[PDB]
DNA sequence: GATGAATCTATGTAAATACTAGTATTTACATAGATTCATC
């Protein structure tokens, strides 16, 4: 419950250095993942669109399909 | 094969926590596509 005290820490563009880190750690953490880690990572990841896609608003499910439409719409380069 | 929706995912980073108030690492979730599927 100490968590509370991070959220606090706010901060100049150092912000960057610390992405820049995250983004490093995540690159790492994927290329030591075996097959089965990846299938059990993408199997909860599609178990939590489709949740979100259960409780979508009808505003945001229209969003989506507009968006999709004008994006399958413009792929015809 | 044209079109549009359902489903899945590469990418990014908030949030939480492990580890020794602060730093370091890991987990959970969220964006914005990209792909698969349904229908005509």
């Amino acid at each position: 419950a100490y968590a509370a005290q991070r959220l606090a820490n706010e901060s100049p563009e150092q912000r960057a250095t610390r992405l820049k880190r995250m983004s490093e750690y995540a690159a790492k953490r994927l290329s030591s993942e075996t097959r089965e880690q990846r299938a059990i990572r993408l199997a909860r990841m599609s178990a939590y669109a489709a949740r979100r896609l259960a409780n979508e608003t009808p505003a945001q499910r229209q969003a989506r399909l507009l968006r999709m439409s004008a994006y399958a719409a413009k792929r015809q380069a």
